[PDB]
């Protein structure tokens, strides 16, 4: 609730289940080549991974997040949805979804406003920025899954601390101090966010 | 070009003709209903002054911006698209165009993309940012139609000055001082941006 604590929650990864979806629909529609177990997955980019693996899979594991549909029935994190109703519920607190879409634009800006009103309902709709340069948004907290951000963005001292969100593709990754983690919304979100109030 | 000084560019009522595309189709689709001639224009809120003029034409009014192809069809204003790819040229200058959805969000987000790669082309889309709130995005300038910008935004303190767009809604409005204009896309934006350069 609205100096407020502004706190900048990703998406993909954070909120909503990219990696297990996209997994489960690459396996359904190419039953016949191989992939990448989320236990095996590295590095941010799901396409390099897969391009990788066998010539063509780009093109294939693209083509699974650009379809109609892939965006919107991605599952929630376990206790994400509730942690973030519990956070914009806080005293002296601001709470934006920020999120990258990917390049192709038919489907996914439309399905992401249509997920935040499924899960969070039509009034939260007005927390959203949708950017692929997260550095040019103020806030005192970032928590979100891609390791490298700033990637490079355009603002080379971003406002907010980055709390790196564990993923499968980044659960081995070692940071440099002082970066922080946060290991799932069941870890203690909520002292992240009291040691960056006043 | 990529410290970059840093614009946000406004894109209904900066980019692109909201004003003349809604009084058009208002007026093709409901040619019974009186309309709001633009010099009579008065007040952000288009369907506010609909809505007093006559009972229902609120609605109406909402259902022309709403509709499939509204802001896809809407035509740029004089100079803009011009003098933006000239703006995004310039030596350490960053671009990014900040723009707001409407609260229905089958079409909008997702035509605002497609008028930008009509326009600006395929790389410009990575300087779009969707948002409510423009107050949590940081930058030199915001070059925008709307007055009252803060609204009430969740940063009280924006990192931008703002710089009025002329548009016929705002066209006779005293500003307080220091507060600024841009007249057109023909008035001079460049001494504009070199007054916040270093
Ligand atoms: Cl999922
Ligand atoms: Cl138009
Ligand atoms: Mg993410
Ligand atoms: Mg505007």
């Amino acid at each position: 609730s609205n100096r407020a604590l502004r706190v900048l929650v990703d998406m993909d990864g954070v909120l909503a289940d990219f990696e297990g979806g996209f997994l489960r629909k690459f396996r359904a529609r190419f039953p016949d080549q191989p992939f990448i177990a989320l236990e095996d997955r590295r590095g941010f980019w799901v396409s390099e991974q897969y391009g990788r693996l066998r010539p063509g899979l780009s093109e294939k594991a693209i083509s699974i997040w650009e379809s109609k549909n892939f965006f919107f029935e991605l599952e929630p994190l376990p206790g994400a949805v509730e942690a973030v109703k519990e956070m914009a519920s806080l005293q002296n607190t601001d709470v934006f979804i920020c999120t990258s879409p990917i390049k192709m634009f038919k489907y996914c800006p439309y399905e992401k406003y249509a997920w935040v009103e499924k899960y969070f309902g039509p009034d939260f709709l007005e927390q959203i920025v949708l950017t692929r340069d997260k550095t040019v948004v103020s806030a005192d907290l970032l928590i979100d899954d891609r390791p490298d951000i700033t990637g490079t963005g355009a603002e080379p001292t971003p406002s907010w601390e980055h709390v790196l969100f564990t993923a499968c593709h980044n659960q081995h990754l070692q940071l440099q101090p002082p970066r922080r983690r946060l290991h799932s919304w069941a870890d203690d979100w909520k002292a992240i966010l009291d040691s960056k109030r006043p």
